[PDB]
């Protein structure tokens, strides 16, 4: 079924994004509250990412689990295209680290349980996200974490280009230097998330673009002394620079730290 702009009552400006504007809606027939995000198609094959959201279009056509943001479909007109997405009603976690500043060791371990399951299962589909980051985890009515955001995503094990402008926070040592990588990405991606929702600032931040990356590569992060044993254990086997010596998602699903912390379950 064919849709178009007309269909829907556009509302609540959402969020501010590097490609476009997400804005609340309404579909007008059956009243479905939903997300609408807006992306123009000059600005998208200027940058020359026209088919990377073709990409997430269709590998979010193949997936369905309780932890992933769904994508109804998407349409266009003379200027811009639309998706057509899941409404996340608790909003970002990113908006949620900046009201609370850093959370305690149940409300991490439940999102990195949350997390591992849905990546769990991208994985076991061939599908790897490479952009995992706190703008791109929503929250629903119930407060669960849903991923959003698979137009960096890849059907095998690739080594294909990803947003290397914008902050180099969330991506590992083998993606910002051009190298080969897996979906051992994503459990780097899992560590640098940890340590943020318990410090409230990523790992190898800095002010600079040329710093994070020389932290990205060294691997260098420090703890600082509120972070316990435990969450310093399972972080620091997940930031390893070498992809192999990063856990499986089961193990970190079985890390007594998750276990004793998680109050969802794997
Ligand atoms: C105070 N507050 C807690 C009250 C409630 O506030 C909010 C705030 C935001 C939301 C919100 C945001 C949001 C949302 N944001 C968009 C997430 C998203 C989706 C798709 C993509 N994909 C994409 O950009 N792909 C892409 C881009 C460029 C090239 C190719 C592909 C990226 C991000 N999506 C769905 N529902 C949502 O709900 C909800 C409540």
């Amino acid at each position: 079924r064919q849709w178009a702009l007309e269909d829907f009552e556009i509302g609540r400006p959402l969020g501010k994004g590097k490609f476009g504007n997400v804005y609340l809606a309404r579909e007008k027939q059956s009243k479905f509250i939903l997300a609408l995000k807006v992306l123009f198609k000059a600005q998208l094959e200027k940058a020359g990412v026209e088919h990377q959201l073709r990409r997430e279009v269709e590998i979010q056509s193949h997936l369905r689990h309780p932890n992933i943001l769904r994508l109804y479909g998407y349409f266009h007109d003379a200027t811009r295209v639309y998706l057509i997405l899941e409404y996340a009603p608790l909003g970002t976690v990113y908006r949620e680290l900046q009201k609370l500043s850093k959370f305690d060791e149940q409300r991490t371990a439940t999102y990195i349980t949350e997390l591992a399951n849905a990546l769990s299962y991208c994985h076991s589909k061939r599908v790897i996200h490479r952009d995992i980051k706190p703008e791109n985890l929503l929250l629903g009515s119930a407060g669960e974490l849903k991923i959003a955001d698979f137009g960096w995503s890849v059907h095998a094990p690739s080594s294909r280009r990803t947003d290397l402008c914008g902050t180099l926070d969330y991506l590992p040592p083998e993606m910002i230097e051009g190298r080969m990588h897996d979906e051992k990405v994503d459990l780097w991606s899992l560590g640098v998330l940890c340590y943020e929702f318990l410090v409230g600032k990523p790992p190898f931040e800095a002010n600079t673009y040329q710093e994070t990356y020389k932290r990205i590569s060294r691997v260098e992060f420090t703890f600082p002394d509120f972070v316990t044993e435990g969450a310093r254990d399972l972080i620091s086997r997940l930031l390893k620079h070498n992809p192999s010596q990063r856990p499986m998602l089961r193990e970190v699903l079985e890390h007594p730290w998750i276990t004793a912390n998680s109050s969802k379950p794997s």
